């Protein structure tokens, strides 16, 4: 399937993660990195290309972080930069993130994956009252 | 200012707070819980209102969960119900969650916080490509 790297400032990669396969099971083909004050972009980099290692990143590679513009953002626009089927998209959130991991499974095209997290993980926000 | 209590499946929330905070600095006034397997909404409203007990309630308090109709939402949204100035927004992420903490030291109005929320989450989601 296609490859998800999960990142975010801070710990809270992981139990996004963790959260999804509550609702989900257990995932397959699917990373995630911490950044640590101290650390810079090219950390990270290295962070990512070591989760990016152990994954079949032959379909493509969706990083899904936290906010635009902050560090695990930009480290991850460096690696995406000149390369087919990579992608970038900030505002990861759990809609997003369970929408996302169940349609993979259905092998989508990248363009149709990446059309559908942005649009699940904006829908998924939603006042009740 | 008004509460915010952040709620999600299994361990996420305290992690988002502590995401946010590492960009924003400590904050008051908010409180988050968990839900383990094995809990049902009963549960989820005992530990909504332990931690509302801590809060100051009287501007209002917005309930930010993980996904619409999960029992973390669904717990929340019984205790919102006839209840003015209370809240549930699904989809929570992190340009939702530091834009709304930023606001809220500014003093806005309750429907002001809960449009700001809704708004920043939903163009928090931006693919880069």
């Amino acid at each position: 399937t296609i490859a998800i790297v999960i990142g975010t400032h801070g710990w809270a990669a992981e139990q996004l993660l963790k959260t999804a396969e509550m609702l989900l099971g257990e995932q397959e083909n699917v990373g995630w990195i911490d950044f640590v004050p101290g650390e810079n972009a090219e950390t990270l980099i290295e962070k990512y290309n070591a989760q990016l290692a152990k994954l079949d990143t032959t379909k493509g590679v969706l990083f899904l972080v936290d906010t635009w513009g902050g560090s695990p953002f930009n480290a991850a626009s460096r690696i995406v930069v000149d390369k087919e089927h990579y992608e970038v998209i900030a505002g990861v959130n759990i809609p997003m993130l369970v929408e996302t991991l169940m349609a993979r499974d259905d092998d989508p095209s990248f363009d149709e994956l990446v059309a559908l997290a942005v649009e699940t993980g904006r829908e998924g926000v939603k006042a009740l009252k």
